[PDB]
Protein backbone atom coordinates (compact mmCIF):
# COMPACT_ATOMS: atom_id res chain seq x y z
CA UNK A 1 0.00 0.00 0.00
CA UNK A 2 2.98 2.19 -0.83
CA UNK A 3 2.08 1.30 -4.42
CA UNK A 4 -1.34 2.97 -4.17
CA UNK A 5 -2.36 6.59 -3.71
CA UNK A 6 -4.96 7.04 -0.95
CA UNK A 7 -6.61 10.00 -2.63
CA UNK A 8 -6.87 8.43 -6.06
CA UNK A 9 -7.92 5.08 -4.59
CA UNK A 10 -10.74 6.69 -2.62
CA UNK A 11 -11.98 8.67 -5.63
CA UNK A 12 -11.93 5.65 -7.95
CA UNK A 13 -13.77 3.40 -5.48
CA UNK A 14 -16.45 6.08 -5.19
CA UNK A 15 -16.73 6.17 -8.97
CA UNK A 16 -16.88 2.47 -9.83
CA UNK A 17 -18.57 0.81 -6.86
CA UNK A 18 -22.24 1.73 -7.09
CA UNK A 19 -25.13 -0.31 -5.73
CA UNK A 20 -25.32 -3.62 -7.58
CA UNK A 21 -21.66 -3.50 -8.66
CA UNK A 22 -19.89 -6.85 -8.65
CA UNK A 23 -16.62 -6.61 -6.67
CA UNK A 24 -14.00 -8.44 -4.62
CA UNK A 25 -13.34 -7.57 -0.98
CA UNK A 26 -10.18 -8.35 1.09
CA UNK A 27 -4.36 -12.23 1.95
CA UNK A 28 -7.64 -13.39 0.44
CA UNK A 29 -10.25 -11.85 -1.88
CA UNK A 30 -13.94 -12.72 -1.65
CA UNK A 31 -16.52 -12.27 -4.42
CA UNK A 32 -19.22 -9.80 -3.40
CA UNK A 33 -21.73 -7.21 -4.57
CA UNK A 34 -22.08 -3.58 -3.44
CA UNK A 35 -25.30 -3.06 -1.48
CA UNK A 36 -24.82 0.67 -0.90
CA UNK A 37 -21.96 3.09 -0.39
CA UNK A 38 -21.80 4.23 3.23
CA UNK A 39 -20.25 7.57 4.09
CA UNK A 40 -17.39 8.73 1.88
CA UNK A 41 -15.06 5.79 2.41
CA UNK A 42 -17.10 2.69 3.22
CA UNK A 43 -19.19 0.20 1.31
CA UNK A 44 -21.87 -2.16 2.53
CA UNK A 45 -21.32 -5.36 0.55
CA UNK A 46 -23.04 -8.70 0.23
CA UNK A 47 -20.73 -11.71 -0.21
CA UNK A 48 -21.46 -14.11 -3.09
CA UNK A 49 -20.09 -17.16 -1.25
CA UNK A 50 -19.70 -16.32 2.43
CA UNK A 51 -22.69 -16.96 4.65
CA UNK A 52 -23.90 -16.10 8.11
CA UNK A 53 -23.75 -18.79 10.81
CA UNK A 54 -26.85 -20.59 9.49
CA UNK A 55 -25.08 -21.25 6.17
CA UNK A 56 -28.10 -19.87 4.33
CA UNK A 57 -28.19 -16.07 4.53
CA UNK A 58 -25.43 -14.26 2.59
CA UNK A 59 -22.92 -12.47 4.83
CA UNK A 60 -23.12 -8.66 4.71
CA UNK A 61 -20.29 -6.44 5.92
CA UNK A 62 -18.93 -2.92 5.74
CA UNK A 63 -15.55 -2.51 4.02
CA UNK A 64 -13.39 0.58 3.36
CA UNK A 65 -12.17 1.85 -0.01
CA UNK A 66 -8.80 0.17 0.50
CA UNK A 67 -10.34 -3.30 0.76
CA UNK A 68 -12.54 -3.41 -2.33
CA UNK A 69 -11.69 -3.80 -6.02
CA UNK A 70 -13.33 -4.87 -9.30
CA UNK A 71 -13.21 -8.52 -10.38
CA UNK A 72 -9.90 -8.98 -12.17
CA UNK A 73 -9.74 -9.70 -15.92
CA UNK A 74 -9.41 -13.41 -16.73
CA UNK A 75 -6.92 -15.57 -18.59
CA UNK A 76 -7.70 -19.14 -19.71
CA UNK A 77 -4.38 -20.04 -21.31
CA UNK A 78 -2.50 -19.64 -18.04
CA UNK A 79 1.04 -21.04 -18.19
CA UNK A 80 1.80 -21.67 -14.51
CA UNK A 81 5.49 -21.64 -13.57
CA UNK A 82 7.33 -22.19 -10.30
CA UNK A 83 7.58 -18.88 -8.45
CA UNK A 84 4.43 -17.39 -10.03
CA UNK A 85 2.23 -15.38 -7.68
CA UNK A 86 -1.29 -16.77 -8.03
CA UNK A 87 -4.65 -16.84 -6.29
CA UNK A 88 -6.19 -20.19 -5.34
CA UNK A 89 -9.93 -20.56 -4.72
CA UNK A 90 -9.84 -21.98 -1.23
CA UNK A 91 -12.39 -21.85 1.63
CA UNK A 92 -14.78 -19.76 -0.52
CA UNK A 93 -12.13 -17.21 -1.37
CA UNK A 94 -9.23 -16.40 -3.65
CA UNK A 95 -6.11 -16.89 -1.53
CA UNK A 96 -2.81 -15.31 -2.50
CA UNK A 97 -0.13 -17.97 -2.92
CA UNK A 98 2.83 -19.21 -4.94
CA UNK A 99 3.28 -22.01 -7.50
CA UNK A 100 5.79 -24.53 -6.11
CA UNK A 101 5.26 -27.34 -8.62
CA UNK A 102 4.12 -27.12 -12.21
CA UNK A 103 0.98 -28.68 -13.68
CA UNK A 104 0.36 -32.41 -13.36
CA UNK A 105 -2.90 -34.23 -14.16
CA UNK A 106 -4.70 -30.90 -14.18
CA UNK A 107 -3.42 -29.74 -10.79
CA UNK A 108 -0.75 -27.31 -9.55
CA UNK A 109 1.28 -27.48 -6.33
CA UNK A 110 0.59 -24.37 -4.25
CA UNK A 111 2.09 -22.81 -1.09
CA UNK A 112 0.33 -20.34 1.24
CA UNK A 113 2.61 -18.12 3.38
CA UNK A 114 -0.41 -16.95 5.33
CA UNK A 115 -1.07 -20.39 6.80
CA UNK A 116 2.29 -22.08 6.03
CA UNK A 117 0.71 -25.00 4.19
CA UNK A 118 1.11 -26.55 0.76
CA UNK A 119 -1.36 -28.52 -1.39
CA UNK A 120 -2.44 -29.01 -5.02
CA UNK A 121 -5.25 -27.07 -6.69
CA UNK A 122 -7.20 -27.89 -9.82
CA UNK A 123 -6.64 -25.50 -12.72
CA UNK A 124 -10.29 -24.41 -12.47
CA UNK A 125 -9.57 -22.80 -9.11
CA UNK A 126 -6.40 -20.99 -10.12
CA UNK A 127 -5.60 -17.55 -11.57
CA UNK A 128 -2.59 -15.25 -11.80
CA UNK A 129 -2.41 -12.70 -9.02
CA UNK A 130 -3.17 -9.12 -10.04
CA UNK A 131 -3.00 -5.86 -8.15
CA UNK A 132 -5.61 -3.17 -8.47
CA UNK A 133 -3.57 0.03 -8.33
CA UNK A 134 -4.96 3.53 -8.83
CA UNK A 135 -7.65 2.28 -11.19
CA UNK A 136 -5.47 -0.12 -13.16
CA UNK A 137 -4.54 -3.78 -13.10
CA UNK A 138 -0.84 -4.40 -12.47
CA UNK A 139 1.11 -7.65 -12.43
CA UNK A 140 3.30 -8.34 -9.35
CA UNK A 141 6.45 -6.27 -8.85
Amino acid sequence: LARVDLETTRAIAKQMFSSGTVVEVSGCWFAAKVVEPVGEDKFLVEYRDLREKDGIEPLKEETDFLHIRPPPPRDEDIDFAVGDKINAFYNDGWWVGVVIDGMKHGTVGIYFRQSQEKMRFGRQGLRLHKDWVDGTWQLPL
